[PDB]
């Protein structure tokens, strides 16, 4: 309200159903704050920035000032940016974000500027081996009132081994422009069709591809080329016509800037836990809109219930949305983190809840130990690492 | 959530004219946003009083970004100096609403404070060298840190010459620095005068007294008319006062031909545009000089220091300064001391409006100076 | 020898809707009209000649068209925008009205004669169905029109769907060529809603049925978004009536990023600012296709068709046309043949204002429409 | 094919804190590897830990380069500070077994030497000018050809320091230095200063020019790199040479600077910028454009680091100058090393290897102790660049 | 610890073609071999190697192979060039066959252990009619290739056509894929024939059958050349069996003009050479597809394998074989098992040079053939 210092900031590493990391800022006029610092197969080294690092660094801090504690950690740290640094800064600025909307009673999205719709478009995924197969997991999807649907023909698998899997690039090409076919022939143009190529092509390999495609016009092909060297989405780009997504494997603004200014994707999937938090992701937002470039924000279950409320009180203002995914979560992992955003027809919305809206249960969490999980790895043929 | 039930526009010449807009909610809630475009203030009286209130009753005040776009994209002509100074003030005011219904000072709002204080800059008047090391000193003596150097119904026409102006300025810096050595920043204003190749040639002299900025070289709707200036002297580079968009400015600041942007709340989009100015500007580590004049109300001044205090690329503020009449007009509740400006710590913006005292003052005409050359040629003041 | 401006007057009428007019008087008792309209925020351009420009107008010498042009635009010292611009505009009109009346010449004749016999214009087609459509395309044919357009209080919200138009409207061209062959020259207005990516699709989606121009496709205030769309598809593309300045397009025109120039007499600076315009674009080989809807007055139009009868590099013009009872405000002398107009012979513009039957309708507030998404995104109209 | 049977992580602080990787193979070799990443070491430790070595158990330590791009691609989130330093351990590690292996020094599986030599620099300090002076002689009688002109900052406490900055202050006053340094001591050594990221590009363009006459070696981090392109203002007004890099962890942190030929040396370093493997691409790349290696060697990266930097130095063709801030006796302890300093020049020696080695008993006396490199603000309290 | 050189000596022989081969021999025992084969120019090397660079070689420590190509690379001071790379070639290659010995190991371990498990290889179609080629690819696919390339004294002077070639060749692709599917990688090459608008078209005319890649589409010593065939076409890029030096690719490569790289170990600076361009080429994805002819020695083979298993961006490698008759002249150790190959494990490149074979065939003069078109114009073959 007037000046809440930093009283305690704790870290909470819990698994009910797979791993999350969790922080929770408490300032001495007792407003708490969370935030999700999950970081898929190396959820730890997290949680040790935070704890060993970080954490001590905020007791004392006035909780208000945001941005100066975004700045002292994203330059004090001397070592810039990456996905570890970043989910930490992302932890801290979504609690302080939280307690800040609490501090003037309101849901955060009317403290970055209010509503900007009614409602967040949101897109889920379709599951099946074989063609006939994922028709019916659409159908599915369809019928529960979804608008934007991803097609394809818990990822971080138990076991301290990641999986390793066989990948044919010109078996992917020949085949999959079959798939969508199928998808248009069936349900016609009414849904949103979107489509995740995993980073598993060269330039020109995308170009074809999406040219390939262009028929069935989907809302967006999403991570079509290993994108590290930005300039490699420019063959793409002046080969085809079908929308490109790039970015949740980005932590920084620095990793799309190029991508974003010379107009070579039409979306950006950078999210409030990998990216910045809400400082950051406002700043690339509001920098994607020049260009006419929209948010699509990755929506997976390996970022909390936490990052998906700050999402979605994001996505409810951000002038330049374009969808939001929704991977589910378990009802085993809700519990741990009481909710109060709502579903109604392919739109969610995060409720009116002061702050974020979003609690976690600390209790019921500490009963999940950590338990290691890793995401697999890709391989060609002939043993050649890849990008999975 | 508030609906807004009134929308009004007041115009009032506390010893120069300012215009300004009062939103009020179903709930009691007040904000105050500056219109004021110097010399054509009624066209912005207008466009808000005939067109943009009206379509503002009944809405509701949190949703600052839907009314911004609404506006912005709504006019269908889109941007420019009348229309951003109406949409401004619009948005100035619903900042301060949500951030008096959030019980909060703006800067709190907005990421809470970078700084402890706002650094300002005046300016000192003079007809001769001796004149200004005169007002410098008077500046330096009250605290400044950082100081810039300058030597009706119808506009004052004034006679300009780009060649004297060459030859004789630099020595006034000279005397400046032999006198005050290196301790303030010196800063100072082109107003738009010189061709690129004429400014570039300026920098170049002047880099011995290392200033702050050169401000406003040349006329800048063609930004790539900067490139020249930058490509041949390291004498920083300041521009925007006269700008009202990103749109403005976007080439300057991405081409790396500026160091500091001047654009203000009040011409430029208000806090929801500025705040997206500062962000792209602060990537390519271009910072903020935020135009300060008299001629931008006490309510743009309020706003000003609430940014400034937040904003993590800020550079300096410019503060002209206003008579205890204007300022009358406007109770205020910011602070100086030793240079520094604080926007204090009263819920919303920290700023209020006399409408009795204003209604005193009726609208007087008067504008802002032209220049041409010895020919008679019209040219840029 | 010399035509001292003894007044400068500005009338409101709504003759059906909303036109704002400009009218000067020499001391010779020469008379030259200008447009102001902008539609749906007419009268701050009203105050902005009334309260600002006029008054600086009175004393001046009426040939001095480009002293008074400069003097405003750059003396306004907050450079063109929408309102700004057609001030200026309105003013420019009418003194090149004063200037061919004083030469006892139709204008076209002082822009350097006729470059053709008559100026092709292009209308619209309501419907609500393929059906109805080609039915008025039919219609319009018959009256000669060589040039066809096909689209199927408080402002209006109306729900916008790029999917749904990206999946339709090849459908409309389409039947369009089905029935009706390749003789006429088919336009489409996009209206600003897609993103440059999309616009590219839908260009290529369209090219079989070979159009004049796709107007339009995204909003322009980033001139580079322009660039997807012209590497992806042949089909034409045309832009420009929402600019007031040669700084909206030159990046648009100098990149060869469209084929037609939409800016108009009215809005983008009057005559002086057409023509430096339209040369400019020259260089490109890109041609004039000046926005006509009846929100501009019967004043332009008959400036249009002046500057359309000379210009190099005409492409076509725009005639939404004009009710019975404007026209009455505006006694006009051009003419139409067999799709093709003339402005006439008539010394100056070659048009009146009707100011005692003017004064019959007084202003009624009306106001463009906005456009939202599906979830309510306020988006571009 | 030797399997690796174990990959553990010690966690030591001799004077300072250092993280070391131990990979030992079935047949017995062991490799050490450095991942220290100051003021931020336990996620390092914790990557490797809890997530990297498990994963390295039961693998061929003969594939380093299927390693290295397994937990480079692997990790799905790619590079960063913590993700390059754990990987970077891995990889000299693996290299220091391979030539073990070989029965070679590093240095000739990396294709020979090809100096007798490797240039270091050293610092000079001081809180006058007068002062600076006395260490630059100190230093240049000691034989250092190269010394590093200015005027432990990891801080052992739980808050980082903070420093005020001026850059106006800074810009008149530090060309006077060079002035006296070069007035005193003529033009005999190479004459280096580092900017620590402190000034915009408009004024390091401005400062660089305004220390022309004194011929730097280089002018280093003169502002920050995040944006490449920021580099180009400065390079388009001056002549004195730039050096950047120190905070880099990989190749995509510098190509845009080498292929616009915007610095002349990369400073990117074994322990963060990816290792051997790695540093080779950053190297080799460079080198097109005539860019050369100044390799970042402070107090702050482990004697493992720097054998395995000698090794590299001594053999890469776009050599430039390394940076040997040096190790206080209780750290060397630690790591019996095998390099030798002659008269301004180090040499990895011909031990196996990379030629180091690391005390396990000796590091279990030292146990971790926070300690955090500073934050600058101005004086307005803005939180800058340190 | 010190292998000093004693000897470096050059072999020609012709076992069925010609070829040149260096050896080394250290103070130790150890030897290296290299091959240093320029097809059709094949005893200037002879020449470089013997007369200059051999003696040169004597008393050094054949452990600084970088000191050493430098040495010859820079110190030559005439620079690079296919004679003076395939003698630098020769060197480094025999140079890192010692180093692998010394260090008793396979080669591939030293250059960082293996990235897979075999090495993809290709083979080529003989064929006069679009009927025997299809029968050479059924061949060759039972041999068990999973990529084929497709093909339909003095020197001999051939007659090209490039309209003809236009015309037939995109129906060879449509029949192999009509007839055998898309199960094996296309790979065909257009030998330097075209120029690049026509390339373009080509790639076009074939981007159905989703070819591996087309190979040196155009003449590439004006390395932009290639840009017009990349904006024009996806059908995947090869270049580079002709260049001797990342100079040759490294616009090419930067400006992602090509997907697969060619050049090889013995032209293109050995091992330390092809580890550069390799590297540089990752970085913009390309992927090495090494050229591997009958005129490149067994000696390049099976440097090449082990190149070919560590390289991360391995794409694939040509195989022409070699008689029974060259075979015996290099007994070699490498595997080919189900269209992949793999070097072995046997220490350095685990390659010999029976001498006392070689000698038993002389150097027999043998040359590439030249194009020329219907009119005799010299052309590129
Ligand atoms: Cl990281
Ligand atoms: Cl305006
Ligand atoms: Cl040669
Ligand atoms: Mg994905
Ligand atoms: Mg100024
Ligand atoms: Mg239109
Ligand atoms: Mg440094
Ligand atoms: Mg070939």
């Amino acid at each position: 309200f007037q000046s809440m210092k930093i009283v305690s900031a704790e870290v909470f590493v819990t698994c009910p159903g797979r791993n999350f990391v969790t922080l929770k800022i408490t300032t001495d006029s007792g407003l708490t704050g969370l935030g999700d610092a999950t970081l898929n197969g190396r959820e730890l080294p997290v949680a040790s920035y935070l704890n060993d690092h970080v954490c001590p660094q905020l007791i004392g801090r006035d909780a208000h000032q945001i941005e100066d504690i975004w700045q002292y950690f994203y330059k004090g740290a001397y070592w810039r940016r990456g996905p570890v640094t970043m989910s930490a800064i992302s932890a801290v600025d979504m609690a302080l974000w939280d307690i800040k909307a609490k501090a003037a009673n309101m849901p955060l999205y009317q403290l970055l500027g209010g509503a900007s719709r009614t409602g967040v478009m949101v897109y889920c995924h379709t599951t099946g081996h074989s063609i006939d197969e994922v028709l019916d997991d659409y159908a599915k999807h369809r019928d529960q009132g979804f608008k934007a649907i991803r097609v394809q023909c818990e990822p971080a698998t138990k076991g301290s081994l990641p999986e390793e899997q066989l990948w044919s690039t010109e078996k992917y090409l020949d085949f999959t422009p079959k798939l969508f076919e199928a998808v248009r022939d069936k349900f016609g143009f009414n849904e949103h069709l979107l489509h995740d190529m995993h980073h598993r092509l060269t330039p020109i390999e995308a170009a074809r591809f999406g040219k390939s495609v262009e028929d069935y016009r989907l809302f967006w092909m999403e991570d079509p080329t290993p994108a590290e060297n930005q300039a490699c989405f420019r063959l793409i780009r002046q080969h085809t016509v079908t929308p490109i997504a790039v970015g949740e494997v980005f932590n920084s603004i620095w990793d799309c800037k190029q991508l974003i200014e010379e107009q070579l994707i039409d979306y950006i999937r950078t999210t409030i836990t990998h990216a910045g938090g809400i400082t950051g992701m406002r700043r690339i937002a509001d920098f994607a809109s020049l260009y006419q470039v929209r948010t699509g924000s990755h929506g997976p279950s390996d970022l909390s219930p936490i990052c998906m409320a700050a999402a979605l009180h994001f996505d409810l203002w951000v002038p330049n949305f374009g969808v939001q995914e929704y991977m589910g979560y378990s009802e085993q992992m809700l519990e741990v983190f009481p909710h109060s955003w709502t579903f109604d027809n392919g739109y969610m919305h995060p409720g009116e809840k002061p702050g974020l809206g979003i609690e976690f249960d600390e209790k019921l969490a500490a009963k999940y130990p950590y338990d290691p999980a890793y995401l697999p790895v890709a391989r060609l043929e002939d043993g050649t690492l890849w990008n999975w």
